[PDB]
DNA sequence: ACTGGTTACTCTTTAATGTAT
DNA sequence: ATACATTAAAGAGTAACCAGT
């Protein structure tokens, strides 16, 4: 079930329509699956081995890349998409805080900024299910959410240090 | 040249003095003075061998540092002024541009995208000499700004890159 | 001199960490 | 638990470089 020799064939000809299409309008639509999976960009440029600022200046701005390098490009992503989708049926990257569950942080925090253990619990389960309705998945499969799973550990380390940000 | 050891025991004494004052007020002093002769923050990094993410954080936002570390860069704040003026009284790192020079160069390049070369020798000497007044010395002496010194390479650098921007 | 593709370097931001009340 | 004190890690931004009409 990993892979079909089909879909293999349909993964080289997504990446040839990919190449075919705006190489900005696939940058936009690259952007936005990185934000909405909040995947880090190190794990882009360490798996494909392009340059960092060069990718990051493609991406935000559109800065034109040949066309050699935008196939890796084109190549990790049609790999990642299955690998994400997979991973969440299913069931070494930083932690990264998703901008939905931002909103309900803020919210906890403009309520009172000293949660118990319970009350940080029960916002884990309000941002993990946030965090999965954004990335267009069921909650249950949260567990799929990986190395941005929201834990109690983390949400005890956002308002610590939100706390340090009055002074 | 070598500090006469009375004007050391003078530089302990401001270090102990700026360690009394509020670390905040201190902190935007050394960011200010930073920002007038565009010392990279790296050198200042390489030199008391803090962390770049603890004194940046200190610095723009004022964390909480301690004393001993706030003492070191503090050292490197007095030590630094004293050089800067053996650094142009001689006159008789990466290049940085400077806000009054971006200022001009935005001025130029409303006129003209393209400037002639003999445009650009008039606007590095305009640049040079802003660079000059912003850390109050005077225009002659122009060998202390070092690798903040405006050049011609650097001015049709800016102008090539701002034909990139406008692209986009 | 020039656009165009590319990048070493810089510095802010972030989530995480260690510890003595 | 939790405010000081701290930071390894990500990433956009800057000024610059190399090639080839
Ligand atoms: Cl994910
Ligand atoms: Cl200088």
């Amino acid at each position: 079930e990993n892979l079909s020799p089909e879909e293999a064939a349909h993964q080289k000809a997504v990446v040839e329509t990919l190449l075919q299409e705006d190489p900005w309008r696939v940058a936009k639509m690259v952007k936005s699956y990185l934000q909405q999976h909040n995947i880090p960009q190190r794990e882009v440029v360490d798996t494909t081995g392009l340059n960092q600022s060069h990718l990051s200046q493609h991406l935000n701005k559109g800065t034109p890349m040949k066309t050699q390098k935008r196939a890796a490009l084109y190549t990790w992503y049609v790999r990642k998409q299955r690998e994400v989708a997979q991973q969440f049926t299913h069931a070494r990257n930083r932690f990264k805080w998703g901008p939905a569950s931002q909103q309900i942080l803020f919210q906890a925090y403009e309520r009172q900024k000293n949660p118990s253990k319970e009350e940080r619990e029960t916002l884990v389960e309000e941002c993990n299910r946030a965090e999965c309705i954004q990335r267009g998945v069921s909650p249950s499969q949260a567990q799929g959410l990986g190395s941005n799973l929201v834990t109690e550990v983390r949400v005890y380390n956002w308002f610590a240090n939100r706390r340090k940000e009055e002074a």
